[PDB]
């Protein structure tokens, strides 16, 4: 595998042991033939547990989620995806590794999705070897792969919002439970429901991910209620997974608006990996997966290609060269490779708004493009009338960094600054000039 010119997919089951076992073999080789490598982790909690599998090798964690005092001979980086993609966008120089290693290549944040595209790119280039690990690869159709143990599978109508009677096989279990919601507030009604019940929840979500995993192994809990994050090897100690098999998905309309549509069916990639939470002890057979729909590929025209082409525009491969999206995922996306390409000071402005902004990467590249600068929020107050954010059904109002009360109202409309009530909270603070 570690031959230069070639990508390996190493598509072993779920559970099958590809971070715990198959990656600290390849590190080993990888340092004994003096190849310069990174690992990629979904996840900081993932990271943290690539530590374990790997301690005393010496790697170098380019992420404050492990306390480790590296030697300065390691010739292994480990980082995040999104922290690749990011400093690759940024003017650090990265270095051209020989060997580069996802875990959990299945990944469609934007950042992921351009991470593979550069990283094909220089094997079909022939400068470098990669291997992407996942029990999923993209263009798999197959929603119930192997196990460590037998699953029972049953296809069962779940609840989505919260019930008064009819679904007694819910409550009437005495194991623990991880069920996968199409959307925060989905989650919301649904632990309130289950709290009122008497049931012990925790909620999982892409921003409260680090802090809130961490309850799942200090102290009992009957139900877990997550987002579609936990398809990137987060592990639980649970007997059953409830799936909605539904998501919401962003979508770019007409070109000038992004709104989250659905929910809608998830793809066989997403519901494989959200039953493979479950069935990963070979000594506890019959654990349950109860799903509510079925599966399509809804990944077809979502709006993380689009802005995944938009990262790759802007980073430097050679000269005027433009890295592809990995081949198997390229026909996503209707985009022609460079139509987003930036020039200096405009990409400087876009990475910023995205890396200190915390802007979505489709509406960080409509204000980057429209020649505004990073502090210059205007534009989130003179948007047109159907552009105004609305907040408990009524319309949201900002302080502008002139002391002015205003309705906020962006030009560029994208729903995911304000999809839940955190999100809303910081677009208000990112509007007002408070970053």
């Amino acid at each position: 595998m570690l031959k230069k010119k070639q990508l390996t997919v190493l598509d072993l089951h779920p559970g099958a042991g590809k971070t715990r076992r198959v990656l600290p073999e390849i590190v080993r080789e990888a340092i004994k033939k003096r190849l310069r490598t990174v690992i990629l982790a979904p996840t900081r909690v993932v990271a943290a547990e690539m530590e374990e599998a790997l301690r005393g090798l010496p790697v170098r964690y380019m992420t404050t989620a492990v306390n480790v005092t590296h030697s300065g001979t390691e010739i292994v980086d480990l980082m995040c995806h999104a922290t690749f993609t990011s400093r690759l966008l940024q003017p650090i120089r990265v270095p051209n590794y020989n060997l580069n290693i996802m875990d959990e290549a299945h990944f469609t944040d934007p950042s992921s999705i351009a991470a593979r595209g550069y990283i094909s790119t220089r094997v079909e280039m022939g400068e470098a070897a990669a291997i992407f690990m996942t029990a999923t690869p993209p263009g798999t159709r197959d929603a119930f792969p192997d196990s460590n143990s037998p699953i029972m599978d049953t296809e069962v109508e779940v609840p989505e919002r919260a019930w008064s009677s009819g679904f007694d096989w819910v409550t009437d279990h005495s194991g623990k439970t991880v069920w996968f919601v199409p959307s925060v507030r989905n989650g919301n009604e649904i632990a309130a429901c289950l709290t009122k019940a008497g049931k012990r929840v925790i909620q999982l979500s892409r921003k409260t991910f680090e802090t809130e995993f961490q309850k799942t192994k200090n102290q009992e809990w009957d139900f877990v209620i997550t987002t579609d994050i936990s398809e990137m090897g987060a592990n639980f100690k649970a007997d059953r997974v409830i799936d909605s098999r539904r998501c919401l998905k962003p979508v770019i309309l007409d070109g000038e608006r992004v709104i989250l549509a659905g929910p809608m069916p998830v793809t066989h990639a997403s519901a494989a990996q959200r039953r493979g939470r479950i069935g990963r002890n070979p000594n506890k057979p019959g654990d349950e997966y109860m799903y509510g729909g079925g599966c399509a590929e809804t990944d077809e025209g979502h709006a993380h290609w689009l802005e995944a082409r938009m990262l790759l525009d802007n980073i430097y491969l050679q000269d005027g060269l433009i890295a592809s999206l990995y081949r198997p995922e390229a026909d996503k996306v209707a985009a022609i490779e460079g139509e987003f390409k930036l020039r200096t000071e405009q990409r400087k402005t876009f990475v910023e708004l995205m890396k200190r902004g915390d802007l979505p990467v489709w509406l960080a590249y409509q204000v980057a493009s429209a020649g505004i600068t990073y502090t210059d929020r205007r534009w989130c107050f003179d948007g047109t009338t159907n552009n105004t954010i609305m907040e408990d059904s009524v319309p949201a109002e900002v302080w502008t960094k002139y002391g002015e009360k205003r309705v906020l109202k962006p030009r560029w409309m994208d729903a995911r600054v304000c999809s839940d009530h955190a999100a809303l909270k910081s677009f208000k603070e990112f509007a007002a000039g408070k970053r």
